[PDB]
């Protein structure tokens, strides 16, 4: 009872849900004041980085993202790590369909790194992170990119790769030395 | 890679604006296919990781977050790096204020790491990342200020006590820079 839900108002329920939540929370002091916060909920998702130890490469994808297009990304094209919304599936089950559907690779074993909130300010979104190696034996609107891991790290510096989850995954592979 | 904006319908304009954008994009075969997508625009922001090579520590903050509380976070409490919305300000200007306001530390020189979309699937949000080493000399409620050893912060990522995207990204970056080695 340290935090109390006063009312969850639905501002929009088109496809995803935008809420206006009113709540009361205590303090280290002893008072209980209420706030009102707009909260957008598009469900949780999963993303995975595909890497190859043989040729020191990674598989990423490129696609048009309107949300970046109307906010600084001229062509709208964004290079990201394969990902998708859970849509009622378990994280791993979902990430396997996504890998197959977006990259064409039917991956084998995968490792779960963590689950992080990507924009806890006004978005509920929690993403499940995975990594997994791929092989050429596992192989329209989405362009599949295969490139050496070192070029992808540099692309973070040049700004060619400017997607949060993707940078997270890449810098993670870097400090794992699985490519070294 | 032809793309044409067809219409921009406002679904909500309470605090931040939620749009339903309809667009036409031409394919590799020449076919024009249209899509409709929700875009939540809450403005861009900036975040900063305050570190100290002297005592090998980092400064972070902790506060309640409704967005996570209604989505798996029992207490709603979240440990994150200092941050805030640009609100018409320049990244470096906004972030300097934030550090002072949220942590009480007035930082000197700051380095910009990069600009990243945190949830490009349906949010416009772009976050500017900064790192800056603090001093106990530069110090001048709803948010708890946490000063803890770097090695612990890093361990807290593995225990899941720290599960915020921008925070984990800044911690790992610091780890790779060798600025604490």
């Amino acid at each position: 009872q340290q935090i109390t839900l006063i009312k969850d108002k639905i501002l929009s329920d088109n496809y995803f849900t935008l809420h206006n939540i009113t709540y009361d929370l205590t303090r280290k002091d002893g008072e209980v004041i209420r706030h009102k916060r707009e909260v957008y909920d598009r469900g949780n998702g999963a993303t995975i980085l595909l890497y190859n130890t043989k040729k020191k490469t990674v598989v990423l994808i490129r696609q048009f993202r309107v949300a970046t297009w109307v906010n600084g990304n001229e062509s709208g094209q964004l290079i990201e790590s394969c990902a998708g919304l859970l849509d009622n599936d378990e994280p791993e089950v979902c990430i396997r369909k996504e890998a197959i559907e977006e990259t064409g690779y039917e991956v084998g074993e995968v490792r779960k790194l963590f689950e992080l909130y990507m924009s806890p300010g006004g978005v509920t979104e929690l993403i499940h992170f995975f990594i997994a190696e791929y092989s050429d034996n596992q192989r329209e609107d989405i362009e599949v990119l295969e490139l050496p891991f070192s070029q992808a790290l540099e692309m973070i510096k040049t700004g060619e790769i400017r997607d949060g989850k993707t940078v997270l995954l890449l810098n993670y592979l870097q400090t794992s030395h699985l490519m070294d």
